[PDB]
């Protein structure tokens, strides 16, 4: 099971998946139509995240791969976020997969 969020150049939700909806606890249509950075995740709205998304949009190829934190009622949840421009060239998809559990060997440096 993987998560996929289809957003537009404006930063709105166009297509939502069920997986993400279950992991987050929000319906697809409930989030679709509104801003995922303003409505869904108002806190995520930052120059490091949103700023990067916009830049890629203007260039016509947003390629970013990193990890993000998702604070929930059951505690924080570390997931790997990846934003890649659409294939048609008129949209953007965001892949979110729950990273591995507490590993032993040194990894995920520069932990926030
Ligand atoms: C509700 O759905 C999502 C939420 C978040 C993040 C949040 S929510 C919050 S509060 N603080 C975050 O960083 C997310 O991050 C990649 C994906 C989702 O599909």
């Amino acid at each position: 099971m993987f998560g996929a969020i289809q957003l537009d150049g404006d930063g709105n939700i166009l297509q939502y998946n069920a997986a993400x909806g279950d992991i987050t606890g929000r319906d697809p249509k409930q989030v679709i139509g509104k801003n995922f950075f303003k409505d869904v995740a108002p806190g995520t709205d930052s120059p490091e995240f949103y700023g990067k998304f916009k830049e890629g949009v203007a260039s016509g190829n947003l390629n970013t791969m990193f990890e993000w934190m998702i604070p929930t009622s059951r505690g924080p949840t570390k997931v790997k976020v990846h934003m890649k421009k659409a294939l048609s060239g008129d949209s953007y998809w965001v892949f979110v997969k729950r990273v591995k559990l507490a590993a032993a060997l040194e990894h995920h440096h520069h932990h926030h």
